[PDB]
């Protein structure tokens, strides 16, 4: 099994460790962890393209989007490699993880591994709104926090 670790900060309140683990290099990904300081309410978590060392969440980049497609939820036919829905905040904050995916992988070529992993400001929108960015990023606003998608030590 390969497993691996996004530690998420940012300038505000929100942070967690986000767990990635895949059993089979080409079977799924489960993905869990608790992400603390949102607001309440559905908020946006994707893998986004940047894989430089730049500062935090300067240039998250694009989704994560190696095959060229366009934005959906986890669940849609057409999305991008990246696209793993949103994640629920409490009252108190606090958004639970909790994702089997199959899409993703932490093996061979398109591989998450050293990608940036993204929690936004504003709810995914599954590429279902009425303009064009919603088939690029779902409408899901600002990032809050990021983190590198790295090997668990
Ligand atoms: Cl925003
Ligand atoms: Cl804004
Ligand atoms: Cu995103
Ligand atoms: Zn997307």
């Amino acid at each position: 099994a390969t497993k691996a670790v996004a530690v998420l900060k940012g300038d505000g309140p929100v942070q967690g460790i986000i767990n990635f683990e895949q059993k089979e290099s080409n079977g799924p990904v489960k993905v869990w962890g608790s992400i603390k300081g949102l607001t309440e309410g559905l908020h946006g978590f994707h893998v986004h393209e940047e894989e430089d060392n730049t500062a935090g969440c300067t240039s998250a980049g694009p989704h994560f989007n190696p095959l060229s497609r366009k934005h959906g939820g986890p669940k849609d036919e057409e999305r991008h490699v990246g696209d793993l829905g949103n994640v629920t905040a409490d009252k108190d904050g606090v958004a639970d993880v909790s994702i089997e995916d199959s899409v993703i992988s932490l093996s061979g070529d398109h591989s998450i591994i050293g990608r940036t992993l993204v929690v936004h400001e504003k709810a995914d929108d599954l590429g279902k709104g009425g303009n064009e960015q919603s088939t690029k990023t779902g409408n899901a606003g600002s990032r809050l926090a990021c983190g590198v998608i790295g090997i668990a030590q």
